This record gives C-alpha cells, sequence and structure tokens, in this order.
C-alpha cells in the first residue's frame, strides 16, 4: 500500500493542477514561461471550493477497483456527481484515464488534450460549466439540488453488480428531498439489487455561511445517521494523514459489502454504510486575499481571485498556486506525455470507473411486449378496472424491466388487480394480518412523491420501464422534477453516442370532478398544463373516453420512447360509447372523433366533410365527465329544437404541437374542415380554460370559440351540484348553444327559462336528500358502439 | 389530580359519542327508541382511524390550560391539526366548548346544536369534511400533507407567550417537507418568540398499509428524534396501563420543562421537548367485521361499516358500538343540556384553546408605515440595489411585525443592503472570520424552499407581514403550496368574521437570460404562470423596467392586501429610461406606456387618440431584458427606413383579469385605441411565449400578433448569444417587422439580408473572443426624462 498510497498522491496532485488550469488559463498551461496579463481569460467563470473534494473522492475509488479486480471481482464500481457545479473536477479525473479520448479524439491524453480541455472550458461554443449529456457516464445534472440519493437507489435497481457511490454536500443535505431518502433503505433489498454508497462533503459552507449539518458535533452526527438505518463512519481533515485515513474508511466499507452481497446468511433489516468526510472548503488553494480567509471559509466558493488580469499582487498569487503543484514531476514535458506511474496506477482498461456497463444504457435497454388487446365486458364502463388488467400481463410478460411506483394509491385507484402478480417491497416485518408485501417485490410505495419520481428516472435512464400513478391534484408537487428531467431530453437529441431510452409515464386518476371523502383540498388540474409546456417535442397528454379507450391509450404509451406522457381518466361507472374492436383505434390516427348527428353519420376522412352541408353549431369537449354532460345536453337539444344542425367532437389527446399526437398532429388546413370557419363552438374542457386556450391561439378565428372548465369552485356536494357550480352542467351547455345560435330570445326565450328551471329543480333535491334527482341518475346515454 | 382524570375521561367519551353520531347518524341521535334503517345517512362519508387521538390531544390540553391559569401564568396553548381529515372530532371538540356558538347560533350546547352538527356534517351546504376557514381558529388546511411543523413555526415568530401543539401523522411525517423542517429549531430563539410542541400520532398506518416511522424500535425512534434538536418522549397504549395517567403526566412535564426553559435564563443552543403517541388505529370502535380485525389495521381509516343501511348485521355493531360510551351518564336528556360536571372542568371563556388572542388576525394585524420614496439616480440602473435600498428603511420604521426570507441568495441577489439594520438568525456557534449572525436576526436563511415558504404563510396568516425571495428558475419548487394557500384566501373571502390579511409577496431576480456562471439549468420562467392561474381576483406580476419603475412597484405591492404578488426584474446594470414622476403615474393607469415615435409625443390618456393617425406597425415588449432589444431595433428602423410609423409599448403589470392590475385593468374598447384594430404586433416577452397568448386570447384579433419568448433553447455562452438563440434580438425583431409591413420580398430585400451579416458578425467575434462586440457592448439607447 506504501507505493499504493504515494501513487494517489500523484493522482491527486496532477487532477488538482488541472482543476485550476481550466478556470483561469487562456494559454501557457505548462509554465514553461512566467505568466502574464495576457495568459488569463477575458472573463472568471465557474466554482472551486467543492473541487478539491470530488479529486479525492474519484482517485480513492480508482485504487478501490484495481484490488477488487486484483482479486474476487465481480463488483463494478460507479461515480455520481450531487455538486454539479464541480464539473471541472470531474473533467480531469475523466481525461487522465482515458474515458474523455472515447468520445472526442482531440481529448487524447498528451499535451495537446491539455490545451483543448483548459481553454475550451466555459468557452462559449466550448463545454459547458455544469454536468451534462455530452459527459460520458452522466445521469444526473445536478443542477437543482437535492434529487441525487433517490436517483441513485433507482439505478440500482435489478444490478446486483453495482455499486454506485453519490457525493452530496452538506447544504444540498438540508432539502426535503434528501432528508426523506434517508429512508429508502428500507424497502429494497440489496442482495438481488445493488448496494448505494453515499459520501457527505461537509465541508463546512454553503454559498456565503455555514451550514446547519456543520454546526453538529461528532456525537450528534453519528446518532442522527445511525436511527435513519445507516452505519456512518467520519474523517476530518483536522488530522495526521488524511489520504491515509480515507485509504482505510473506503477499503473496509467496500469490505462490509462483499461479506454481505454474497454470504446471505441475513434475513433481518441490513445496515448500509456511509461515509461522513470533514474538510477545509477550497482546501491547498489560496489562504488570505486582503485579510478576508478564502479558503476554509465561504468565500471561496466561486473564483477566489477576481482581478488576476488587473491586479500585479493577484497574478503572482495565481502563479504561486499552480507552482506548488510539481507537475513537471508528473508529466513529461520533451515528450509531452504522463511519465509511466500512471500507468501502474490504472493497468486495467475495460472496467474504468466512468464506463460502468451496468449504469451505461445501449448494452441493456431491451424492446417490451406488449400482450394482446381485449375489450370490456359489461353495462358501465370501468377504465381504471381494464387499466389494471392489462397492466396485470405485463408483469407476466416482461419479468425482469419493468415496475409500479404509487404513493400508497393503488387500492383507492382501483389497480389493485396487478397484485396477482406481485406485491409491495418491504424489508421489515411482516404482520399475519397484513397481505402484499414480500422483500421481492416489484411495485414500490411511500408517501414521498419527491422519491417516487427519483427512483422511476433512475429506472428509466438505466434503460428500464415503469409507470408512475397518483392523485391528480397532487401531482404538481414534483413540477420541478419533472422539468429538469426534460431539459436532460432534450440536450441528448444532439448527442450522436447516446441512443434511446423509454418514456415516462403517468397515469392520473381521481380527479376532482368526483372527490366525495374530501372537497375542495383535492381539485387541482395544473401539472397537465406544466407538461404541455416543454417546446422541444415533448409532452403529451391522453383523455380517453371509456375503458376501451384506456387500454389502447396506455398501450400506445408504452411503446413510445424518448418523451413524457400522462393519463387522466376517472374511477367510477360511467356509459360506454365506443367499440374498440375497430372504431377506437382507427381514432388514435389523429385522436378525434366527429359525429353529424343531423343524418346519423360518422366521419373518419377529413376530406370527405363537405362545404354545402355544414353544422349550424359544434359541440366540443375533452374529458370524460365532460363528455358525459355534451353527450346528455345534445340529446335534449336534438328532442326540442329540430332545425338546428348539432356537429359531434371530442377530442381523445393534445400535444405541445397542437391537436393530436406528435406522430400525427392535426394540420391548420383540416381544422377548418372540422370547425366551420366562422360558426359558434361551445368547449368544455377538464381541466383550466386557459390551457386550451394557449393551444387554441394558432388556430382559425377564435374569437368565436367559448371555453369552460375548472374554475376553482366547489366542495363536498353531489356530482352534479359541482358541474353546476363551474357551469358545466348538461344545462348550463344547452343555454349556452340557444343563446349563440340566431339570436337566442327568438322561440327559445321560453326555452332557456324551463331548463333553467330544471336545473334549479335538480339542486335542491340534492340538498334536501343528499341524494342526485333520479332524472338525472336513470338517465339513458347515447352509444356509438 | 384525582378529581381530573375522571373527568378528562368524561369529556373523551362523549367527544368520541359526537363522533360517531356526526359520522353515521341522520336522525335518533339520542338513542331513544331502537336504531332502525332510516336513521343511517344515505351517503356515508368521512374517516374514523385518527379520530380518538384527536380527542385525548385536545381533553388533556384543556386540563393543562385549566392548571396553568391557576397557578398565575400568562402562557396560552393553541391547537394544530395536521391530518385535516379528522375534522369531525375537531368539530366535536370546539362544540363542547362555546367557540362554535360565538360564531354560529344554531350550535348552542344542547340537543338543537348537537343534531344541527351531527346532521349537517359533509351534507351538500352543510359543514365540510375537513378542515377549513370556516372553522374557527384554523390556519393551516390540510388537505396536502405536511406543511404543518413549518407553520407551526412560522406562528411563533413574535409571540412569546404563545405554545403550538401540533399533531403530525406518521404517514405525514414521511413528507420531505416534514423531514427537513426538524432542523428549524436552529435558527430561531424560544425565548422571545415561542415554543413549539409537537406531538407524532403513531397509530402504526398510512392508507393501505404499515408506516416507515412505525417499523422502527423505540431505540431507533429515540436516537433519530435526538440527533435533532429535540427531546422525544413516547407514550404507548399496548403496555401501558393507565394511558390516560401517562399522558397527563408527559403533557406536564413537558409544560412545566417549557415554562422553566422560557423563565429561567437561556446561554447556548436549547432543545424542545416533544411528544410521541403510540396506539391502535380506530380504538374503541368495532374489533372485528366478516373476521378481517377492523381495529388495529389500516382497514379503519375510512369508515368502516360500508353497509349500515342495508344489512342487519351491520346495524347492531352500530348500535353497541355508540351505547358502548353511556351518554346517559354525562348527558341530561329531560332538561337536554350537560351535567354540572362539564363546568367545573372548563377553564373560564378567556382561557380557552378554542380563542387564543395570538392566533387571531384581528387582534394583531397593524398597518405598514411606508418610508419616503427616494428614487436615485447614478449612471446605469441597479434595480436590486434600489430596492435593497427601500427595505432598509422599512426595517426600521416597523421594529415588530417585518422579516425577511431567503434560501441563501442575499448577496447573490444583490441585497444585502438590508444587513446595515438585522443580521441574519443563528442560535449556534459563531466564528470570527463569519459576518451578519445574530441570535435576534429578522432574516431567516435555509436551503429548504419549502422550509421558507411555511414560515412566511405562518406569519401572515397571524396578522404580520413578510416577503420572499429566491432564484426564478427555482421558484417552482413551491408551487404546489402557494396553490394551497391560494384555496385559503378564495374561501375566507365568504367569512363575515374574518377580516384582512397582508399579501404574500414575491422577489424574483437572477434571471435566466444572464446566468453566467451556470448554463440552460438555471432557466425555468414557469412560476408566474402558475400564479396568474387562479381565477378568483387573485395573482399579480409586477414586471418593471429600470430602478425607477422598481421601487415603484415595491411599495405598492406592500399596500394591497389579500392577494399574492410576484416582482421579476435584473441585478444588473441597465440603461434608464423613465423619470421618478412617470413611473408613478404609470402605475396608476394600467401600467402601460405608449410612445408615438414619428412625433416624438408620449401618451398617457388612451382618450383623442387619433383614428386618422394610427402606426403602421406596434411593437411591444414585457421584461427590461426584451425591452432594451425592442428600443435598440426602433433605433435601427428609424435611422434606415424613416417612412413607416412606429408606435412603441411597454407593459409593466399583468393580471389574472386581464392586462394592469386588479384595480385598474385594461378594458377591450382601450385595447382597440392603443394597438390598431388590424395592424401588425410584433411581441416579445420574458417568459414563455404560451403564457401571453392565454391572456391575449380574449383581446381583439389574435390572429395579426406575433409572440416569442424564452423557447427553451440555451448554454453557457454571451449575453446577445443567448437573446439571439432564443430569437430575440434587435436584428432579428426588424427582420420580423420589415417581413410584416411587406412580405412580398420586392422591398426591403437588401435590408433584410444587412441586418442578418451584423447578426452573423456579432456571433462570430463572440465565438473567437468570449466577449461581446464593441458595437453592441457601446449601444447608446434611448431616454425618455
Ligand atoms: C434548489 C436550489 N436552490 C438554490 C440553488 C443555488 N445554489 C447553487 S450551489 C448552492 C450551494 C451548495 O452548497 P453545498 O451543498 O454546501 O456545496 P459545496 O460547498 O460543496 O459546493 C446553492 C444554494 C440551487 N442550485 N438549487
Ligand atoms: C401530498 C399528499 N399525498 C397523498 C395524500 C393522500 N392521503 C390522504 S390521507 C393519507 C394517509 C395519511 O396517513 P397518516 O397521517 O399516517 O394516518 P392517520 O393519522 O390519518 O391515521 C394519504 C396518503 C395527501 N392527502 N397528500
Amino acid at each position: 500500500s506504501g507505493q499504493n498510497l504515494e501513487n494517489i498522491k500523484k493522482f491527486i496532485r496532477a487532477a488538482n493542477y488541472l482543476t485550476v488550469s481550466q478556470i483561469f488559463l487562456q494559454d501557457n498551461f505548462l509554465l514553461e514561461r512566467p505568466l502574464t496579463f495576457e495568459d488569463i481569460k477575458p472573463r472568471l467563470l465557474g466554482h472551486w471550493g467543492s473541487c478539491p473534494g470530488v479529486n479525492w473522492v474519484y482517485a480513492h475509488l480508482l485504487n478501490i477497483q484495481k484490488q477488487l479486480e486484483f482479486a474476487k471481482s465481480g463488483l463494478k464500481a460507479a461515480f455520481m456527481l450531487g455538486p454539479g457545479h464541480a464539473f471541472p473536477a470531474l473533467q480531469a479525473n475523466l481525461f487522465m484515464e482515458e474515458t474523455l479520448s472515447k468520445v472526442d479524439k482531440k481529448a487524447t491524453r498528451n499535451a495537446q488534450g491539455i490545451e483543448y480541455i483548459s481553454k475550451n472550458f466555459s468557452w462559449p461554443g466550448g463545454f459547458p460549466s455544469s454536468a451534462s449529456p455530452f459527459t460520458p457516464g452522466v445521469i444526473l445534472e445536478g443542477g437543482e439540488l437535492g434529487y441525487s440519493l433517490s436517483t441513485a437507489f433507482g439505478a440500482i435497481l435489478d444490478n446486483p453488480n453495482l455499486v454506485m457511490t453519490t457525493l452530496i454536500g452538506d447544504g444540498e443535505a438540508e432539502t426535503g428531498s434528501i432528508a426523506a431518502a434517508w429512508h429508502l433503505s428500507k424497502l429494497i433489498d440489496p442482495v438481488k439489487n445493488g448496494v448505494v454508497l453515499p459520501v457527505l462533503h461537509l465541508n463546512g459552507y454553503k454559498i456565503s455561511g455555514p451550514t446547519i449539518f456543520g454546526s453538529m458535533s461528532d456525537f450528534e452526527l453519528i446518532q442522527f445517521f445511525h436511527g435513519a438505518g445507516w452505519e456512518p463512519k467520519i474523517v476530518d481533515e483536522y488530522s495526521a494523514e488524511d489520504f491515509d485515513l480515507e485509504l482505510s474508511n473506503a477499503f473496509s466499507n467496500a469490505f462490509r459489502d462483499i461479506s454481505r452481497i454474497k454470504f446471505g446468511r441475513n434475513s433481518k433489516f441490513i445496515r448500509l454504510p456511509m461515509i461522513i468526510m470533514r474538510s477545509k472548503k477550497g482546501s491547498s488553494g489560496v489562504k488570505e486575499n486582503n485579510g478576508q480567509k478564502i479558503e476554509g471559509n465561504s468565500l471561496a466558493h466561486q473564483v477566489p481571485l477576481l482581478k488576476a488580469k488587473t491586479d500585479k499582487n493577484e497574478l503572482e498569487k495565481l502563479e504561486n498556486w499552480m507552482k506548488s503543484y510539481k507537475f513537471d514531476e508528473l508529466f513529461d514535458y520533451e515528450r509531452g506525455e504522463f511519465k509511466w506511474w500512471i500507468n501502474d496506477f490504472l493497468p486495467e482498461n475495460s472496467s474504468r470507473i466512468g464506463r460502468n456497463r451496468f449504469v451505461d444504457a445501449n448494452l441493456n435497454f431491451k424492446e417490451l411486449k406488449l400482450p394482446e388487446i381485449t375489450e370490456g365486458f359489461g353495462e358501465k364502463s370501468l377504465a381504471m378496472n381494464a387499466v389494471g388488467s392489462l397492466l396485470e400481463k405485463v408483469f407476466e410478460k416482461n419479468p425482469d424491466n419493468f415496475r409500479f411506483f404509487s404513493p400508497d394509491e393503488t387500492y383507492s385507484n382501483k389497480l389493485d388487480a396487478i397484485f396477482e402478480a406481485t406485491s409491495r417491497s418491504w424489508q421489515r416485518e411482516i404482520k399475519p394480518w397484513e397481505k402484499d408485501l414480500a422483500k421481492n417485490g416489484r411495485v414500490t410505495e411511500i408517501l414521498s412523491e419527491n422519491c417516487l419520481q427519483g427512483l422511476l428516472q433512475g429506472y428509466i435512464l438505466t434503460g428500464r420501464y415503469g409507470v408512475l400513478t397518483s392523485y391528480e391534484a397532487f401531482a404538481p408537487v414534483i413540477s420541478s422534477m419533472m422539468d429538469q428531467y426534460a431539459k436532460f431530453l432534450a440536450q441528448s437529441k444532439e448527442v450522436k453516442w447516446r441512443g434511446d431510452l423509454a418514456s415516462l409515464n403517468y397515469i392520473l386518476t381521481s380527479t376532482g370532478w368526483r372527490q366525495d371523502h374530501n372537497g375542495f383540498n383535492h381539485q387541482n388540474p395544473s401539472f397537465i398544463d406544466e407538461v404541455l409546456r416543454r417546446e422541444n417535442g415533448i409532452g403529451q397528454i391522453f383523455l380517453p373516453a371509456d375503458d376501451n379507450s384506456a387500454v389502447a391509450a396506455i398501450s400506445k404509451m408504452l411503446k413510445t420512447r424518448n418523451n413524457i406522457n400522462v393519463l387522466v381518466a376517472g374511477k367510477t361507472p360511467e356509459p360506454r360509447y365506443f367499440s374498440l374492436e375497430s372504431a377506437q383505434k382507427q381514432l388514435e390516427n389523429g385522436g378525434i372523433f366527429v359525429f353529424d348527428s343531423w343524418k346519423n353519420q360518422k366521419i373518419t376522412d377529413w376530406d370527405s366533410i363537405s362545404e354545402d352541408d355544414e353544422p349550424d353549431l359544434i359541440l366540443a369537449a375533452s374529458g370524460d365527465y365532460v363528455f358525459k354532460e355534451t353527450v346528455a345536453a345534445l340529446q335534449v337539444l336534438l328532442h326540442d329544437v329540430a332545425q338546428v344542425k348539432i356537429r359531434l367532437v371530442y377530442i381523445q389527446a393534445l400535444c405541445g404541437k397542437g391537436i393530436g399526437t406528435f406522430e400525427n398532429t392535426l394540420s391548420k388546413s383540416d381544422f377548418v374542415k372540422i370547425f366551420t370557419k366562422d360558426k359558434p363552438v361551445i368547449f368544455a374542457f377538464h381541466g383550466y380554460a386557459k390551457t386550451l386556450k394557449s393551444i387554441l391561439f394558432d388556430y382559425e378565428n377564435p374569437a368565436r370559440i367559448q371555453i369552460n372548465g375548472y374554475e376553482e369552485k366547489g366542495s363536498t356536494t353531489t356530482p352534479f351540484d359541482m358541474l353546476a357550480r363551474n357551469k358545466v352542467s348538461r344545462y348550463d351547455i344547452t343555454v349556452r348553444a340557444l343563446k349563440s345560435v340566431s339570436e337566442g330570445d327568438k322561440v327559445f326565450g321560453s326555452l332557456v327559462k324551463e331548463y333553467r328551471k330544471r336545473q334549479d329543480d335538480a339542486l335542491r333535491f340534492a340538498q334536501e336528500n343528499s341524494v342526485d334527482a333520479p332524472e338525472i341518475e336513470n338517465w339513458d346515454y347515447l352509444r356509438f358502439f
């Protein structure tokens, strides 16, 4: 180890030297001639305070891996960077090993490469300042802090030979997402899956002040993490030999992991180890500047020497800083390459940390096999039951790359049919009266919506499949996390060596239109608006009409790649309108159904519509609950006024580019064919009225379109009262249609009075009896089977 | 003490009986005649599992308050309900006092009130099923789990004599918001601000499964909660001979410790006590049904007997359950009132938990005194410095009801001028090289955006003032919590005894147009769109043009009541366009400025705008960065074309009802006057293009309006490159304008050519030199003062 210990010091010294070169230097990288004012970048950008901590961890992980390969191999280690602002330290480590040269040819480990990476850091058109899809071996960007611990647990599933080492800052540990994720070890079995190894950087400071975790003593830190289900060890820089103590720390930790993953002699809960390291922020850099305590203080976070290009005394400080690392003893200047010491340090080439086989996709991604599609039976359509039955067969046909995530809502959402094939993962004691709990369950449930999102994206980014479901009103809790993932997808489209991934799928049910045991607090359809705002061909919403439409919607979602999808439907018995055999699947090529009521003619070809025969009024809807009110309103209008020709339209899908899907998006010319150039359009929507207004802005004549939807008005009451409160009931729609057609008061004045009276009677019945009126309860609806 | 325990037991029995009555009965509440199928609600709604714990906590708190009042102490206790689905227990507890009768006259403590509260629970038009603004003494809705601990810590911020007892469920404790809030005791001094006493309801089950905290042992729980700054005590129903006796002892010891800490001394960090209560879920209810173990299991969460109105066996169980309480020994049936025992147990009417003087906003709200507006000027506008200077004086003139919250970005946002008046609160050790830390600081900083939002809304709901600032891109982290607050405001508008509250104010800066040390991750302008989505006269956005406009807007924000406000502006040196007096006039006219370039005439009154003399093109912008590009583009066109008339428009504020403020919102007729009915409009926006499209949907002729925004494209580069990447720059604005007037391409073709090569040259210079071109850097802009 004595020869090994000294070799690690050379690796850390060289990594530190290259980190400084990328931040400051524009020329004279090897320091052959004295530094001047022309060898400094015009704008200094980047961060330095946390960079020395990254260099320490990466070098010690490389030494451990070589020991593992020497005897009793099998375990492959990876690296996760939580503090994404420490990217220049990560770039240097991927350069000293030949990982970077496999993607970019100009990044060869010679004098030409040193100038290339140093000059192009943070340069316009060069490398970015933070982690991104352009860096090999990267799955977490780390921009918005707090989503590292949960993502590591998601990429560690079904990979028994992967050990993921994730670095978390002490400031980042104060986030709610990190605080909840410490209990994730109580639901995941580390024998059939891998092991997550977290490292707490604990440099003591945030941007401009101390940290909560830095103020705690040694006794407090051990007690807290030992109560969270871990085994922490503490190493601090205020000791005799930091590198010697760090070496024994990482060695003894990996020893525990091997003595636990292969013996399998434990049936109770396990205690995974973790590392807490304490160090001075910005170590080995500038100590003081104007007597202001740069090192060991929050002032080392960003660039320390701000005026190195203008101040003579700052230029000197930078030169003495870099000359502290004796780079001429590690690099051969005449040849232009490292000395022989580096090849001894990392002799094995296939299993280098930055090219891990388990973490990297394109080596594990496989197609998903879909079972046959069967119709639904009965008089009442139950959308959630049909989807739950289809997902049960998917679990059987793909026993290795499918998983399900929910915040204890699968029973409430009527999706428990998936429990005939698997259970819920649980590593603690199980009671005799408890059911559906197993150690190897493929469904993970926890009340933290952020932890569930982290596990799902860790699974998909490694090359697997998964689905997440929850209450619709509580989806916006993870709006920011979805946005960060959406930025990963758009950037990855410009990388030629990335490949393909499965899409992110959401099932949202138990909407606010039918919240019976709850009230106003559970009605918030804002998440689907957030998804539609991405503008790089990302974001699709499915709005099924019945159970037949639902099963082919989830089937289409499971076949799409590199996107984000959301499904919204109810869970209560509902009328069934369409047949699955041919009608409903044909709708999916466009996602719109058109019915011409005055001739009982269904339309599927948009070019058969004739200008000679057009409706006097168009009734439209999007959403199962608002479609039922629209069909009922058409029945009332067909009975009373026969001269008014009405065209019925339902929209099953919406995308960020317009109406329909990305594969088949409705054009502007077709929109004029369906909706006449100048005719009233009454449109009822499942969500906010402004969400649809933004989409319909780019279509023809938006002045004549009346849009109604949820308006943040409701309480605990009957389902009909909720529709009438927001003015989307059947009698609300039929009054609006009469007003729009002609004058609206010539003969329909008496009809408007009668329909208003009917609505008044129904609301009065509910108040007295707490039950919907028999006229609406036993309504006979239309069907297009 | 000997007589008190029996009174507590009687109180708990009565509360349980009333809870069951509210859940089930619609008639025969006193159980005189035998129960039949006609005395059951047609629709059973509600929850029962957590109800028994609330009764225990409330009764013991009442006993403690009476004891405290006896011993001449100034401590007043309040109650906070985390599990908002346990509302019927809280309603029963409030009814047994006179708190409910002080607000509703029909809720008197007799048989009429008993029937009134029992029948109207969850009834259409009656009381809701969850906590709401309609309940006295309520500030937290509790529909979305979490936020209770943070709101409680925000409530005790200037009330040294208020002790807030908050009840947290074990499933709720798994959320990140609750997980992060356990460290809030390291920033708040309890001696001068009050004490928070949290109770953990460890019933052991979520909706349909066990809990993370229920699986841990006593050793693990003690070690974990002692790891934070707390002193936990555990009482469990399973192994205790006298659960009520243990509960009383624990509460008495906790309050004795609170009094000793408050009134003795304070030198170092102080550990506050907390209570962990372990009990069987749904205790005292039905035990088994079809051999399924209702009690002590997750099946007791909702209504236990779903078919009591159709099953003979279920009807018997309900009758036995209710008769087990022996209500006839506590209620006088002939006089229809409680016996004398209740009057010997309750405290004096002033010292009752339901009416805590420190919680009501009506007894604490005071006006805010605004310092004189010193609209100073240097050479370049610095909006953040001007705002920070004004906020410094506000701190001095209101030394008791103003506070500031930020996630460690005070220095980064250029708002450190407020540090001449106050420091940052900190209760741990302070180092010699650290500055701006004090035990009594009025600025609280923590990286948890959820904790900061909880403290701010706890402060405002008690009747005080506060401001929150953060990064615009990371604002959407707390999007859901703002929505829950918005539901409180709309509901409380219908309550006639609520009163007035201050506004929720946000300052967002360091936008994505000038992120220099970060790239494409700190770029997300979605929070303002979420705020603009509430539809009850809530949601206002301010978009200042310079520092003079910034101070005018912040002064207006501090004077508005019962709303939510957001201000977005940059922090870099910028041109100055408007004077001290013109800016304030604009805000009182609708926040819009109009300039007629071909005549050098400014317009302030929308009447008398000549229809004969109208522009050929309208250039518009909203946002400081996009306004600079629009002014520069106007100069180029004025120089080159000089024959087409251009009108310049800037928008300073947007509301949920249209253009302007709620007090003064631009009308449809005025919109036609400013923007000509049929002329092209080129509009550049600071945020997403679809956010403005939804607002402009309701205005005149949307087909002729072109909108460009952030578009989700960028990386680490120069400021001009970022503007040009998203197609918002002076040259591409001039190209868009030239094509609009004559797209026939027979004219201005060479001009369209020339402007593109200028952009190409600028981008090439940026790529080569890492700085912007001198032609753009040294540009001379317009000014209107
Ligand atoms: C959610 C969020 N809030 C704020 C920021 C701004 N920010 C970037 S880095 C940083 C400090 C990180 O501190 P720490 O974890 O101690 O890191 P280190 O000192 O190791 O760099 C902050 C607040 C952010 N990136 N994300
Ligand atoms: C953020 C959020 N996610 C999910 C829910 C759905 N929900 C309502 S109650 C509940 C379980 C509450 O469990 P707990 O508080 O531990 O139990 P109790 O005290 O009521 O017995 C859940 C998940 C919610 N209200 N909020």
